[PDB]
């Protein structure tokens, strides 16, 4: 067993040696001194193998490192970015998206990935809102759990099972002005009620590791915030794990300005920080902390032991190349079954955001422009129309940018014989070179050229002119959300919004096909545009995936996880808000003396949970199994939905819960359940949620985490603001 | 003594009696809110009535005063409030504007004299000061208060506190001051009125208390409970807030008000019914109930029920009879109706000569850059110029007499105010002609128009089409030697319920400045507004730029005092300016991250900034410019090591070096570079305003004790810590000298 190896490795071990086991570098010599514990973002099987050889064969003692990747929404095989994956509201493909990154990162040597990430935000200016689930904590918590088992199964065994790292603990989507980095600051009632949750189900879920955040927390870097990194994850949680440091995040709090070196990788390895990525704090400095007496033996001890505690859970110590089978690659990586399975999951995660009649030929009842036959001429055109290092998202390591169709080349194959694709490149991304360039950074470049906006207008509207049909391929680059890209306007660019509003202007019938990391500012755009499809970043299969949408293989059934804002000065909206004391009442805009503003209503543009579909659902009235409950009872609530429409499709059934009176006030509602449900046309299903107490606990002023008696309403429906509703009584 | 009778008083009390001292019902002409009383007479007759608020004019006070005094069984006489914020009649800038001036003394001043007007009209108690900290320009109570600086903020609460009741509110020209609005109400998400506040304790305490603290501190004698929730509970049922903080921590020995129909409103915010929440409220330190009657309505069955106790209304009760014994009104009920008092201390020439000095000291000159006028001769700046020729004022703020006072003036004449046009005819009769042009209405949106233009500040749009406004400008502006823009907000675009998500200048008025600016005319943007607003384009490409803010009842004169060089702006902001809404929040007192961007390296990958604009405001906090330049040498520190027993001294030599006569404020900040805790990369800890005359240099000196140097730490202890501190001064929170020193146990 366990306990008795890592006793007896640790007997042996020198201070150095220990200390050695929590450096996580991104070197030959490091290793055979024993001063590294695991490596990063080296890729392939070949390179990996060889690197574990020197640690097995050439340190005094052998101790085999883990191998880390962000490996966010796949390998080689793209997925969506993870914001477009959360609303496929599929806990099943979401843990096969999972399995499957796992299975191609596993082939070429990777034992750890940094995912899932998990931080809430409420701030669509921030970059990183591409990297997780949205701004709720329920459906947060249950991706959490599913992206976990994904990667590492029952217990890491397999060698197709990787060890994962919920991240970014904590807070780090909170971040002032949505600006990546800045300062953090909350209540701690907050915090439990509001944003901990997923981090806490990752954990629950046995998740291996948890990487520190780079934010302060309480005025502490959360990298030496010791109520966090032990009070919390292991004092209230039991996380059996390791702490590891985002990139450099020890170092940073130096500029932070909590101390020097030193001062501040002592503070982090006794606040229950164990491995440093980068900075070299802890290999640099513990020996001189450990002889001044800061950092006691036990501390470095403990924070060696979970370590090693990781690498014999993978079952490194049994076999060190576990990961290095040179066999594996060919057969594992970007096969067409998981290529087959990215396309599924991709078309699924797109959000159907309008869809209205247009009067297409003359005379006939007005009908949508989705889904359309391949037929006739099909443009497509704008700057995302044509290229391929655009489609898989930020966070794509791994892949291989240029080997992914562009759409233009994805519905070329998938029409062809049957329809013309006349492409234009309409605009550049945004009028301004210099925001282009750091926009398409890191090899996503659009070859902008001398040719004027004025220019590739003139040449799109001759295109589109030719057509019989407008794909409209705007939006952002890839790279203008993900790490260090905050927005301060959330538009699509001026550019591309200009030429969207010419080929409007056609008279041809223009349906938006936009791409996007984050929630955009589309009032301009629900107004004029008769179809929007959210295709977000769908992954290296995207191209095929938005042919499936929109020849109709696929009826669209995405669900929006993250609220989208009339204008960026109605930040924060979110859903599940207080009531205030001054609410306004709906239909009321605009009332003096009333919570509201002089210029806007105070509702996003899409709520949170909106989607629509090529049919329609029915809801009828909720029926609760009791009018009343006692604190170990229970209650199921039940709604009829019907496909009323002419499409087969699937629905995201909402479960959302209002406490309608606290000892502290309650949100308006709270998402406490789902079920996605597919009916044929006419078809109806009897939707039941089991509803208990357990369910209904907050935590209170205290931060006691409870149930209170008293009445709560119970909503169900097809998004957060067209519910059907009910009441009841706890006792 | 005091206690003495107020035992007697309150041994004769039915519980009811007691409960009624509690009420405080709203009456009169004056509108702040929604909710109205009824039956007021008969319920003073039965002792139901504590107070009273928004009635407005002496005899009325007199009359309900007798009734209360001669006809309820006890005559306890009541307190008569109102908001009296930046002037009773005679007018001041509003708040924002006034802290502008870096001026406690004149501060002090402008609230003597509102106390003197509103006291010889009846008026005991004024809801003011408001002391909120906001870094939200889109919040339009950022107005009513003093900025995002919690230093300069609290000396204001203590000039304010201090003008309204003096050493201990003896006099009859005395009033009693109410702090507003405890706390945290600046914070509110969206910067939309009454939405959802939420903070660390240390945030609170570091950023955002010290301006309530101060005023606690100066000897207010009452607190007004905020609208917000803060840690999920309203404040009017926060007992950590109304107990624990205002009294165990600061030893504030007063009473607690509600603000409007605070009380009922939490039913409303979800944590429970009238006489859940009212019984709540009281157990939690609110001591009077302003216009929900949650008190009145519903104590007596809770002290039945055992959810009050009569130790808790006893407590409340005296808190209520000791104000009243502290104005003097048991001594003298009529203290505050002398009948002849209006006609000799309201709306005076020196009250008004005042208001127009200390109006034209708020102003700030944002731009006034130089522009040739014509050819062989240097360029010079529009500002200040001689009055002649033909003078163009143009634009929905040029004349409107009742947007000039601003909101929140609530017993104002707003009529009686001049516009900016007929100040301006006044001050040049005879030296040049006065052409005027509306340009534009205030905003393309007639719906909005109205909204923006509530409480009797209609700018009397009509059905004229933007063609015929612009025309008709443009013929003007052809005529003219220079254009005074006379745009931005009308007055209750800011004020209470008056929150913005776009922070631009109008459109249509944007537009008639584009119009003005393609004349190629001089054009001066003379700018009203209540806030921050998003001047990036302004900046770009309008030479001069005075931001007026609303300066009350005698704008219009301190605004030509201003344009004509009879004063010389020296106001600085004290609340940062962005460049966009998408940067909100901005403010000075910052962190510095873990990745702070350099100066000067926008955009950098992997650092703490935006995609789309670098992270500065266009003007930072203290900002302002001059008709002259200030120049600064480099700081002296008497030594470079200090104890927790010790000091030293910053100087600065301040120069004037250019060829107007004016004040410079001088602004220190500190940085505290290493802490247990992450600490701002600056805060303002002193200033000094200097006045100096063309080449006339001053040296500044500022003490620097360990005392200044503390911060709640992460335990919210009051704590200097030893290591290294920065000292900086100059002309705002951006350019300044540096020097170091170290702090030692
Ligand atoms: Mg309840
Ligand atoms: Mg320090």
């Amino acid at each position: 067993d366990m306990d008795r190896f890592i006793d007896a490795l640790m007997k042996k071990m020198t201070v150095e040696e220990k200390i050695g086991q929590l450096n996580l570098p991104v070197i030959a010599a490091k290793i055979k001194r024993g001063e590294v514990g695991g490596l990063f973002n080296l890729k392939g099987v070949e390179k990996i193998r060889d690197v574990q050889k020197q640690a097995v064969e050439q340190s005094r003692l052998g101790i085999p490192l883990l191998f880390g990747m962000d490996v966010i929404h796949g390998y080689e095989t793209m997925f969506p970015i993870p914001l477009g994956l959360s609303c496929t509201w599929d806990m099943t493909a979401i843990e096969e998206s999972a399995r499957i990154a796992a299975i191609e990162a596993s082939a070429d040597g990777i034992s750890w990935t940094f995912s899932p990430m998990v931080d809430i935000s409420r701030d669509p200016r921030w970059g990183r809102v591409s990297e997780g689930s949205g701004e709720d904590p329920f459906l947060g918590a249950m991706i959490a759990e599913a992206m976990v088992l994904g990667y590492q199964g029952k217990d890491m065994q397999r060698n197709d099972e990787i060890m994962a790292c919920v991240k970014h603990f904590a807070l780090y989507g909170a971040g002032e002005g949505g600006r990546d980095y800045n300062t953090v600051d909350m209540s701690r009632q907050r915090m439990f009620n509001e944003y901990m949750l997923p981090y806490e189900a990752a954990v629950e879920a046995g998740v291996g590791s948890v990487m520190a955040s780079f934010n302060e927390v309480d005025g502490v870097p959360a990298t030496a915030n010791k109520w966090l990194m032990t009070d919390v994850l292991r004092g209230q949680w039991g996380f059996n794990g390791f702490v590891v440091t985002d990139y450099t995040g020890i170092s940073e709090m130096i500029d932070h300005g909590i101390g020097d070196l030193q001062t501040v990788s002592a503070r982090a390895i006794n606040a229950g920080v164990d491995m440093d990525m980068v900075s070299e704090g802890f290999v640099s400095t513990l020996k001189k902390s450990i002889q001044e007496g800061k950092v006691s033996m036990e501390t470095l001890n403990t924070a060696c032991r979970r370590i090693l505690e990781a690498k014999y859970k993978l079952g490194l110590f049994d076999n060190p190349y576990k990961y290095c089978d040179l066999k594996r690659p060919a057969r594992d990586i970007f096969t067409k079954a998981h290529r087959d399975a990215a396309r599924r999951i991709a078309a699924e995660s797109f959000v159907l955001l309008k869809n209205d009649n247009v009067t297409l030929r003359p005379g006939t009842p007005a009908e949508p422009l989705l889904p359309f036959n391949p037929k006739g001429n099909i443009a497509v055109i704008g700057p995302l129309a044509d290229s391929r290092t655009n489609m898989p998202g930020t966070w794509s390591v791994a892949a291989v940018l240029d080997r992914c169709p562009s759409l233009v080349e994805g519905l070329k194959e998938m029409t062809a014989g049957k329809a013309n694709i006349l492409y234009a490149k309409g605009s550049n991304l945004i009028s301004d070179a210099s925001y282009e360039e750091r926009a398409t950074m890191f090899g996503r470049s659009l070859n902008r050229d001398n040719r004027t906006d004025e220019q590739l207008l003139n040449e799109a509207l001759t295109v589109a002119n030719q057509s019989d049909i407008i794909i409209a391929a705007l939006g952002e680059s890839s790279e203008m959300s993900g790490e260090s890209s905050s927005r301060t306007d959330l538009n699509i660019p001026d550019v591309q919004q200009n030429l969207l509003k010419e080929l409007l202007k056609t008279g041809k019938p223009v349906v938006l096909v936009l791409f996007t990391g984050r929630p955009l500012t589309l009032t301009w755009e629900q107004e004029h545009v008769p179809a929007i499809l959210n295709v977000w970043f769908g992954g290296s299969e995207a191209a095929y995936a938005i042919g499936d949408a929109l020849f109709g293989y696929v009826n669209p059934g995405g669900k929006l996880t993250m609220s989208f804002p009339k204008n960026v000065g109605q930040i924060p909206l979110y859903y599940a808000h207080k009531n205030t004391g001054r609410p306004l009442a709906q239909g009321k805009w605009f009332e003096k003396f009333r919570s509201n503003y002089l210029d806007v209503d105070n509702e996003p543009l899409y709520p949170f949970g909106y989607g629509l579909s090529y049919t329609t659902f029915s809801y009828g009235d909720i029926d609760l199994s009791r009018s009343t409950i006692d604190m170990t009872g229970e209650l199921t609530a039940a709604v009829m939905v019907t496909n009323t429409g002419t499409w087969p499709g699937s629905e995201v059934v909402q479960l959302y819960i209002r406490d309608l009176v606290g000892s502290t006030t309650r949100p308006v509602k709270e998402l406490k359940g789902f079920q996605k449900i597919f009916l044929e046309p006419g078809q109806s299903e009897i939707v039941r949620f089991k509803i208990a107490p357990e369910m209904l606990r907050y935590y209170n002023y205290d931060l006691q985490l409870v149930a209170e008696p008293g009445e709560f309403e119970v909503m169900i429906g097809t998004n957060s603001r067209d519910v059907k509703s009910a009441r009841f009584t706890l006792k």
